[PDB]
């Protein structure tokens, strides 16, 4: 399981959306170094394009193996393995918009396959996401939580906004391995610090290219019990 | 255009946390009643491990009894239809999304559902299958430029005696130009949705909703 | 009875928002059994409020429900010990709302007591920008729960330039009279409306005035 | 500033959780530039409490945190005419409770005022039945906005039979004194561990240390 993710990894994804009323659909290519918990995809919009929203939203949509477990934190995604994983996900943006996404990990061919599906439903007409005035979002911490075999991530984030300002948005995950959790060893709660950029855009934003760090951690402060 | 009986027809995909189904529907009402029943089938997925008390609202705007003052945003907006998006935000964090569209061909009220429900608990009253139907409802509409929003709280009574409450919002837009539709101001459409049978582990399932809009009729 | 068909009310508020303190008082009369009432409310200390009064308008009377026949009234059998509520409102752009109050009758006069305190309220939103033109009238549930009653509602406020503010309102109600010495309803709706009839001084004196009926669902069944 | 390497605290609390009225009083002490404190919190008033006096941890300090240089410190710059805060938190099971907070300094000494007001907590619910086990530690998010602080944070109280009960919270930080007579720091986040030391006689007497500390994102940027 250890043994089958490697230092260097591709992805391919195929993803399907729906977003105030507008279908579309997309896909990527990526690649990254998993144990250093770095990644780069360049991300097409296939059809639908050119989109009418702002594409930042969708950024988190396109990958948990690339994140740098120390140590003595298992793993939970690397152990997954051969079978692989799937998350869902809700987003609540604190002025309305609310997006769900569930995706389908696994591997083939040592090269690791998203398969996506996500909804998009009420953002404002008028607010920043509609109006295309996202400039990518803040670094966040997500904390992960065990609970039935599975883990629960909750995270705050902030998409940044021209004049300044943030628009907050909510995201409530929960991951879960396709293994039998007694072939599994959990960690407890921990972090996972990141920081997503845009690195570039082309024709309207129907080609993206991003990059991730992401980096896991247990509490690092002293107790004092 | 809308007759007095009219037929519908329902295909529906869905997820609901991680699970993957598909129902259709055979449906027949009085759209001026304000009365349907329609023959819900789970064909891919079932049976379910969750509630389908749930997906009772997937399954029919044209079927509201509209009084003579108050403009019919639905009935109006036909032959080219409407579409809705819906979140539903259950007290326990559960989240179902949804989108949907409605069309008239050849006679026939047609409808596409598309749907996602996440982060519903374990534990979990539809997780557990402990529901027992919705309790009656009153949704208020709000015109907001060119479209209607929905506003709803809801609730489904529990194995035990108590309720599982939920927030409805949604969002009905008229695939008909703007200019062609007499918008109604705010108004309230007091439902009751019920089930009627279910067999096979709630692999069949019938329902029936009556629906009458209202203007507020409270003096000012 | 002790809920005669004409009452008068008497209330004190006090209230915090974004911070900033003050306090109102009441005289009201109505019609219990009709379902109408008028209340004059002064901003009496804090004012004038740097944010939109209509917030503030479902704080300053269940007692005066029209409930029908068949449908048990809750707050009219609660005296005369009488009831409390407990509400939150959670506003679609980040505003929220806790609340209390007591209800109770001394020499037949109603008294109403209440405490609140409001958070959150973003300084470009409407309500800090008094930008707020009254609510829209509304239909409340109310869901019988373990001695007490859970009333949901989600509101809207009128806004300048035409749109709305959304609300979303939890209420408990409490009887302060022990629970088997009442009959309660099961669940049902309150429709009302409440209107801003008067005002003056930069929204300092303000009155208020509410329809609410009680019905169940009187639509057909199986 | 006027912060010494070693400080106390006085707090004064009053609220209402579900209808039920209470009061409470700390007296503290600890480190703020190393970002930790103790304090010994009173029930004098409505005590036993019928819910779960975790809920109100966090309730009890802001100039203890640690704070690196090159991050300004908004709480310590804030001074002498000091810092409030209003918060909200939002338990997932339906708890709601809103509070606001003073922070002043009279004489070496810090004096909190904090007034809250709960409701909605559900009867059979771990906070009523008392079936909590401490929170969790935690990250804040704050963000400048006004030449105030807008604080962000997910949290979760620890549950008996190993679940977790979630909570949002969002609270406003704003200085009593203007700017510029103060920096403002950018995006950043605080780093916390709340525990329970010490609990006598059903929850009335409880003592708490905090260890807090500040930073930046750590993390490779890209562009």
């Amino acid at each position: 399981g250890e043994e089958l993710i490697k230092e260097n990894m591709h992805s391919k994804l195929y993803l399907e959306g729906s977003v105030n009323g507008h279908q579309f659909k997309c896909t990527h290519e990526g690649e990254g170094k998993p144990y250093e918990g770095t990644q780069t995809n360049r991300i097409k919009v296939v059809e639908g394009g050119p989109l009418p929203f702002a594409f930042d939203i969708l950024a988190t949509m396109f990958s948990k193996t690339f994140i740098k477990y120390p140590k003595g934190l298992p793993d939970y995604f690397k152990q997954s393995f051969p079978e692989g994983f799937t998350w869902e996900r809700v987003m609540v943006f604190e002025d309305g918009g609310v997006l769900t996404a569930t995706q389908d990990t696994s591997l083939q061919d040592g090269c690791l396959i998203y398969n996506v599906k996500l909804r998009g439903v009420n953002f404002p007409a008028n607010g920043p996401v509609m109006q295309k005035k996202t400039l990518g979002w803040e670094p966040s911490t997500e904390t992960l939580y065990p609970a039935d075999g599975g883990l629960e991530g909750r995270c705050d984030k902030a998409l940044k906004l021209v004049g300044g300002g943030h628009l907050h948005c909510n995201f409530k995950t929960t991951y879960r391995s396709k293994k039998p959790a007694t072939n599994l060893k959990m960690p407890g709660v921990h972090y996972v610090d990141r920081r997503l950029e845009r690195i570039k855009e082309a024709d309207n934003e129907t080609y993206v290219e991003q990059h991730e760090v992401a980096v896991a951690r247990y509490c690092d402060l002293p107790s004092k019990l």
